[PDB]
């Protein structure tokens, strides 16, 4: 069956603003790149997956309070003004992608295209809720957050592969277990918990994850070789018995508060209470609100992007 297309949001509607030019301006004057390259690239998947069921997964709470009481330097440095509790923090964006953000979501809720977020969650937890949710179809998260090759899956079915954006859509290519095992050294019959306790180990700088310091990727890799997973080593290092190296126990034991803080910080959570602003997930074939949508695409300048994935919908199935 045609695959589920579970969408990074902010990662895409990101590299869309560095990826098309900001002389791309609504009649207004603001700069619209971020808008037509992230319905551009919708038009481009769309095309290229032929999926009937899409979701824009959005970010209710980029940085949850719940993973900075743990960790408090997690996102820390991307922050530009911390708000109080129950209210996320506003992130350092520039201050013509915000409004293009905003721009976005407009056009999606008068297209129709299902949007989905879970309050005090990021879209990271809600792609990884709505990925070990999904029973019907094989699910492709695009991203180009490496945190999301943690969810990828080959059993049980459906299988779960990120389309991995790091070098852009164009050059795109599904990652799955294989893929993650190959290029990170875990090993392959857990692969993407297996890549989330790695990076646990080495660290996360754009996250502002340190990780357990004098375990690069290297090491991490050769101990859950050797191991198999993150709580084998935990074991290993807490038996004086095993085979652990003494300097790799010291350098595990000195971390116990902070990897057991990390674990939950660096795993999306699978159960998250998602919502979607749609009654399903299926991909709407035209949209939900026609004249305020060529009313919206005039105002943001972007009216023959919208008319483009019109002509990919027209050519679904
Ligand atoms: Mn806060
Ligand atoms: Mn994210
Ligand atoms: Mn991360
Ligand atoms: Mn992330």
């Amino acid at each position: 069956t045609a695959p589920i297309l579970l969408l990074d949001g902010a990662s895409m509607w990101f590299r869309s603003y560095f990826g098309v030019p900001s002389s791309i301006k609504a009649p207004d004057g603001r700069p619209v790149n971020a808008v037509r390259g992230f319905i551009d690239a919708i038009s481009t998947l769309v095309t290229r997956e032929k999926p009937r069921r899409l979701v824009v997964c959005r970010d209710d709470d980029w940085r949850p309070q719940w993973r900075v009481d743990l960790i408090p330097s997690y996102k820390a440095h991307r922050v530009a003004e911390p708000e109080p509790d129950g209210v996320p923090d506003i992130e350092e964006v520039p201050d013509d992608l915000t409004p293009q953000v905003n721009m976005i979501l407009e056009l999606l809720d008068a297209f129709g295209i299902p949007t989905a977020g879970a309050a005090g969650f990021e879209a990271d937890d809600v792609l990884g809720t709505l990925s070990a949710r999904e029973e019907r179809d094989p699910v492709v998260v695009v991203s180009g957050d490496r945190d999301l090759l943690q969810l990828v899956r080959d059993e049980p079915a459906p299988q779960v592969r990120v389309l991995y954006l790091g070098r852009g859509l164009a050059k795109a290519t599904k990652w799955g277990p294989a893929e993650v095992a190959e290029q990170y050294g875990v090993p392959l019959d857990r692969a993407g918990t297996a890549y989330a306790e790695l990076a646990l180990l080495r660290g996360d700088p754009s996250d502002g994850l340190p990780g357990v310091a004098g375990i690069g990727e290297k090491t991490a890799a050769s101990l859950l070789a050797k191991h198999g997973s993150l709580q084998n080593i935990l074991d290993a290092a807490h038996d004086p018995k095993s085979g652990l190296s003494k300097a790799h126990r010291t350098k595990l034991l000195g971390a116990v508060d902070y990897i057991a803080a990390a674990e939950t910080v660096v795993r999306v959570a699978t159960d998250a209470p998602v919502t979607f602003s749609t009654p399903t997930d299926t991909l709407p074939l035209a949209a939900g609100d026609p004249a305020r949508v060529a009313e919206l695409a005039a105002a943001y300048g972007v009216s023959s992007s919208i008319s483009r994935l019109q002509t990919a919908l027209d050519q679904l199935p």
